[PDB]
DNA sequence: CAGTAC
DNA sequence: GTACTG
């Protein structure tokens, strides 16, 4: 009966094995015990009150409807903006656990100053309902993790990740956000053997590693305008997002 | 560390 | 594997 309790707690966003085990030792057994007696991060509090909804998957139709909401808000600021839903959606699954939306602009400068205003715009709609993590320092990239909800009756809260990248990084960003995790892990593992390195930012070609294999020097950033360029440079046959669902 | 994103 | 913040 301890194992299903650790399971219960782990499904709280921002709680993993260590936290669940600690809670168990405190004698907590139910979500109500957690809500009333446990110390929660603001993140953990949000995941707890959305516990049911977060367990639910969603139809890819609703994922579209979410990406449409984000795209419209962003476009209003600039119409040259590109919004692409990634993750399971781009891989073509019929269900999605969350919605992962990547934003860029082809001119490669108009993407700036959008991130802060876009979230603000979506908060005013009542679309974004809670915020979990905000990263504004990922180099030229900015990422937000949050919770939204489509308008209308009988709507559930959904996990939403929004990332903004420069067009010169759009290729490697799409590659990362689309996945899958095992797929991304595989490409990057492959690059390490070729003396390269892959990230959500760029693919680099002359990466130095020590005898033990620890990276001691960065490489040379290779210009990758599209995903196909990345596959090519790594000596790989191109895969479509649908084929990337490992 | 712990938890998270893919 | 790579890499953020809590």
């Amino acid at each position: 009966e301890s194992v299903p309790v650790l399971e219960l707690f782990s499904n709280i966003w921002g709680a993993g094995t260590k936290t669940a085990q600690m809670w168990y030792q405190q004698g907590f057994r139910s979500l109500e015990d957690i809500r009333s007696q446990a110390s929660l991060t603001t993140q953990q509090a949000i995941g707890l009150k959305h516990y049911s909804d977060f367990l639910e998957r969603m139809p890819r139709e609703e994922a579209t409807e979410i990406e449409q909401t984000v795209q419209k808000a962003a476009q209003a600021f600039n119409s040259g903006l590109l919004c692409v839903a990634c993750g399971s959606y781009r891989r073509g699954k019929a269900t999605c656990g969350d919605v992962d939306v990547a934003i860029t602009h082809p001119d490669g400068r108009s993407h700036r100053g959008i991130f802060s205003r876009l979230l603000d715009s979506l908060r005013q709609e009542g679309f974004l309902t809670d915020d979990l993590v905000s990263q504004e320092e990922n180099g030229q990239q900015q990422k937000y993790l949050g919770v939204c909800r489509l308008p209308g009756p009988g709507r559930r809260h959904r996990r939403l990740d929004i990332i903004v990248v420069p067009y010169s990084e759009f290729a490697c960003a799409l590659l990362y956000f689309t996945g899958s995790a095992h797929f991304n892990r595989s490409m990057r593992a492959l690059a390490k053997t070729k003396g390269m390195s892959l990230s959500e930012h760029a693919l680099s070609t002359a990466v130095v590693r020590n005898t033990h294999g620890c990276k001691v020097g960065p490489g040379r950033v290779l210009p990758t305008p599209t995903e196909k360029d990345v596959f090519r440079l790594l000596g790989l046959p191109y895969r479509e997002p649908a084929e990337r669902d490992w």
